[PDB]
């Protein structure tokens, strides 16, 4: 049995199943596949007797391609309608005419659609009844997209009698382009309408709460927030580090290329990533000696190992304290107990001084400093604060739960790590998890990089009473990223809800000048 559309996803819906031009704009994640797959149903229902319509839908990336291809085959070919995918896999060995006259549906990326226009094969876009341009936000320049549009707004706005398909957008922004201001974005989200001759922008306005239960991004504050003036536990371990490398790219001069890979500095996720490439390059290496493959890929996943732990131990004295870093390191140490006896006593030398810098009162870390500020605001004005800490990784996890369990000026604190009493939960990133924030009155994003973090919110409380969220950073590129994002989602939002708000006939007369404009380009 079929899925049970949302709400929101009806609404999206509805006005191309009026038969309207629609550009869908929605966020990722929230299903506009399906929406699609609502749309085409009906579409083809439409129909009466001996009539059949005839869906083109375009992707614009091959992995895409391939899962709508086989989610458009599964929902339909099982009610008895023809569908067909083909991309340039196969095109060029099959009759794209063919399979488009055969077919109820196709699923093409573009290009193709082109070719076959070009050398007549396709003498007209009548053949459609319904195409769905994916990502259609790309309908612009001179990509594929705005080409099969050249053709369809040449057909429209000149003598041809013959009929032209409905047009339907789907996209996750509509976009700015390089708008400051409201008058320039509405402008540009105007001449993407033009380019797809849509009337009408339709987004999920009746059912938000609905839709943030599935999808939802709340409003950042961010906070620019100090980091440390040196770091001499770093120091150390990334002399250990590199006569660790050293012993490592010598076991093999084959492997011992990998070691050439540069931007990949101590202390780092992109370092982490490397690792995880030589443990991969090391599960597929091969020699006519098994004993000596065994004996180089043991060694190199030993040094590895360790090199993996000391980056993290960087990391954690990065954003945390370094006694929380030094124990991380002695835990791992002690735990694993002979290359293995020599990088412990090569340790084991450095302690003294790692313990003598750890325990230093000057090398408290400045950002945690500017965590307990935030942290205590927030919670002197609203001492029932429940919050989620997000850290970088899962041992500052460990580490900051350490720190706010020690630190005596944290006392209304008591510190959980998030599961998937405490009144804030620590965690990292861990995809696909969805976290519902309609709990906490707080989020923090804490130096936060990496994968997004998707959440939700399974009520609303009033945007007023809806968790706040913090993005604490010390770079200034990150801070004048989010403040530059958000002014264009602001200005786009704005020009959107303005744009939805006119007179059809005043929407229409803009589009078409528009779209005048622009074939009056084109054919000079
Ligand atoms: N009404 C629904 N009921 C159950 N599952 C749904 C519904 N709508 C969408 N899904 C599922 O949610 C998943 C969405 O995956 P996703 O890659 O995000 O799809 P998409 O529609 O192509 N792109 P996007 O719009 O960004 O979500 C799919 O597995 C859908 O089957």
């Amino acid at each position: 049995s079929p899925l049970k559309p949302r709400n929101y996803q009806l609404e999206l819906a509805l006005p191309a199943k009026k038969g309207k031009n629609t550009i869908i704009c929605a966020p990722t994640g929230c299903g506009k596949t399906f929406v699609s797959l609502l749309i085409c149903e009906h579409h083809l229902k439409k129909f009466p007797c001996g009539q059949k319509g005839k869906v083109v839908f375009f992707a614009n990336q091959i992995p895409v391609y391939e899962q709508q291809a086989t989610v458009f085959s599964r929902y339909f070919e099982r009610l008895g309608y023809n569908i067909a995918s083909i991309s340039g896999a196969t095109s060029d060995s099959v009759s794209v005419q063919h399979i488009i006259e055969d077919n109820d549906i196709i699923i093409l990326t573009p290009q193709i659609l082109v070719n076959n226009l070009n050398n007549g094969a396709i003498p007209s876009l009548s053949v459609f009844t319904l195409m769905i341009f994916d990502e259609c936000h790309n309908t612009s320049k001179n990509h594929p997209y705005n080409q099969i549009m050249f053709r369809y707004l040449d057909h429209k706005l000149g003598e041809s009698r013959d009929p032209l398909p409905q047009v339907v957008g789907l996209t996750a922004s509509v976009g700015v382009g390089d708008a400051k201001t409201a008058e320039e974005a509405m402008q540009h989200i105007c001449k993407l309408c033009a380019a797809l001759d849509a009337s009408v922008i339709a987004t999920v306005r009746d059912n938000v709460a609905e839709l943030e239960q599935v999808v939802y991004k709340p409003q950042k504050i961010s906070r620019k927030v100090a980091s440390r003036t040196s770091n001499t536990f770093k120091c150390i371990i990334s002399q250990l580090m590199k006569e660790t490398e050293k012993l490592a790219k010598d076991v093999s001069e084959e492997l011992g290329k990998l070691f050439q890979i540069q931007n990949r500095e101590f202390g780092t996720q992109k370092y982490e990533q490397w690792i995880v490439g030589v443990h991969k390059a090391c599960s597929v290496f091969q020699m006519a000696d098994k004993e000596e493959e065994s004996r180089v890929c043991k060694a190199l996943f030993l040094y590895t190992s360790h090199l993996r732990k000391y980056n993290d131990a960087l990391i954690i004295s990065e954003d945390a304290q370094m006694t929380d870093a030094l124990n991380y390191l002695k835990a791992f140490f002690h735990d694993v107990r002979e290359t293995e006896r020599e990088l412990t006593r090569r340790f084991e030398e450095k302690l003294e001084e790692l313990e003598k810098v750890s325990r230093d009162p000057s090398n408290e870390n400045p950002k945690l400093r500017d965590l307990y500020l935030v942290l205590q605001e927030e919670y002197h004005l609203k001492p029932e604060t429940k919050t989620i800490l997000f850290v970088k990784t899962r041992a500052l996890v460990d580490a900051l739960k350490k720190w706010i369990e020690e630190n005596p000026a944290l006392s209304f604190l008591k510190p959980g790590i998030l599961t998937g009493d405490n009144n804030i939960l620590i965690a990292t990133s861990v995809a696909d998890e969805g976290i519902d924030i309609a709990e906490c009155n707080l989020v923090i994003l804490y130096e936060y990089v990496g994968n997004v973090i998707k959440m939700i919110q399974t009520r609303g409380r009033g945007r007023a009473r809806d968790s706040k969220c913090f993005l604490l950073t010390s770079s200034a590129d990150v801070i004048e990223k989010e403040k530059a994002n958000m002014i264009k989602e602001k200005i786009m939002n704005e020009s959107i809800l303005r744009l939805q708000t006119w007179d059809e006939m005043k929407f229409g007369k803009t589009v078409h000048r528009i779209q005048v404009n622009e074939k009056l380009l084109r054919d000079s």
